[PDB]
RNA sequence: CGGGAAACCAAAGUCUUUGGGUUCCGGGGGGAGUAUGGUUGCAAAGCUGAAACUUAAAGGAAUUUGGCGAAGGGCACCACCAGGAGUGGAGCCUGCGGCUUAAUUUGACUCAACACGGGAAACCUCACCCGGCCCGGACACGGACAGGAUUGACAGAUUGAUAGCUCUUUCUCGAUUCCGUGGGUGGUGGUGCAUGGCCGUUCUUAGUUGGUGGAGCGAUUUGUCUGGUUAAUUCCGAUAACGA
RNA sequence: CAGCCACCCGAGAUUGAGCAAUAACAGGUCUGUGAUGCCCUUAGAUGUCCGGGGCUGCACGCGCGCUACACUGACUGGCUCAGCGUGUGCCUACCCUACGCCGGCAGGCGCGGGUAACCCGUUGAACCCCAUUCGUGAUGGGGAUCGGGGAUUGCAAUUAUUCCCCAUGAACGAGGAAUUCCCAGUAAGUGCGGGUCAUAAGCUUGCGUUGAUUAAGUCCCUGCCCUUUGUACACACCGCCCGU
């Protein structure tokens, strides 16, 4: 019930739509461009991308950030 | 002998196998030996004496535990005598009550609670408190679908922590899930005055019970006792009791 | 008669302990449990989990225990005698120590033994015995309180975990009313094992040494059991029941 403190919520993730648009450009020719750069570690696969962020990029589950 | 409901009775006997003669007197318990009327008396008060109403009991005899400000016995170093060590007085450890505390968690209060809960706890113990994350809400019904239902985190404000628990920021796991209702799980939460089991105490004292038979209409009683002995209802013995 | 006492012979002419009848307590445990009925909670938790704290805090009152008040003694050396036991783990990592060095000290590294009458270990235990110092003085009694330093256990010792060394040296002169335990290897003075245990016993349960004074009785006190008697009680005296 509501209790006298207050309480943050959850870390309620925002759903985005359309996120296949976001990973590969597509221009008249059929090779594609990929916009993030590619997680080098065996853990994961060549597939997987590094999240976007202002500074340097951030790897998935392997949690490694990379510095330049 | 006989009789009675039994205590008991040579009369309370000779009584359904009722009948010798003759006076007074009682029909549940209260109201009530009261009111009125008469009568007797100096007075007090004696004699005769109801009804209305109310109740399903009031009473008599007698056996077992009960309870005595009744009597008579027996046993016990958790009772005493004669003694030994002592405790209670001093300091320390431990437990309880009280005060205090955000909390100082709780049960047990004469034997039969207080070095007890196997409780000599720095953290877990923890059941108590200040604070924050994980779900360990299974399974069904209905909302959302692989285009994503969420968990896993990094320069920096942040408790407490490099718990991303949040907020800047999105690849990562792919139908394992999120949301409302039924329902379910967990609970050192409450009730031992609902209990089961376990244990303690009366009591570790020496006390219980049938079979046959005797007595009484019967409940019931003797056996299980006046006495002697023993740690002992342990034996002996007197004895309607023998055998267990 | 049951049996009792003393004596001779003979190891013992009463060694100790386990279970312990019918019936009953509103005795204790829901905090031993996945034994459990009902009730409460269940996502913002009364479960779970983490950090830190508190069960230990003190004007005070009570019960188990330890050390003492000393010369029947304290201190310092030497002599010499035991028995129960225990000792390398499913989760798991905490086993018992001989032997040679370092250090006054607790403790530090290697060489080993034992899955056990094999190794610790002939468990060279304390009390006791012998010889000096001390001399009735709150004194070499008593060791509370406390300051500094050094080690082990563990992630963490502060509200000293514990141990060791040197200083500090209070109360206490055999204790009021009251009260506990005990008849022979008994009380008592002493030590050693086990449980608790990562470090650990002023507690508990066992083992062993030295080892007595008094009693072979009673119902006075404290309780329990039984017989006889009385009952208007049978919810049983916490009973029944009279009157304004
Ligand atoms: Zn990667």
């Amino acid at each position: 019930k509501s209790y006298t403190t207050p309480k943050k919520n959850k870390h309620k993730r925002k759903k985005v739509k359309l996120a296949v648009l976001k990973y590969y450009k597509v221009d008249e020719n059929g090779k594609i461009s990929r916009l993030r750069r590619e997680c080098p570690s065996d853990e994961c696969g060549a597939g997987v991308f590094m999240a976007s962020h202002f500074d340097r990029h951030y790897c998935g589950k392997c949690c490694l950030t990379y510095c330049f």
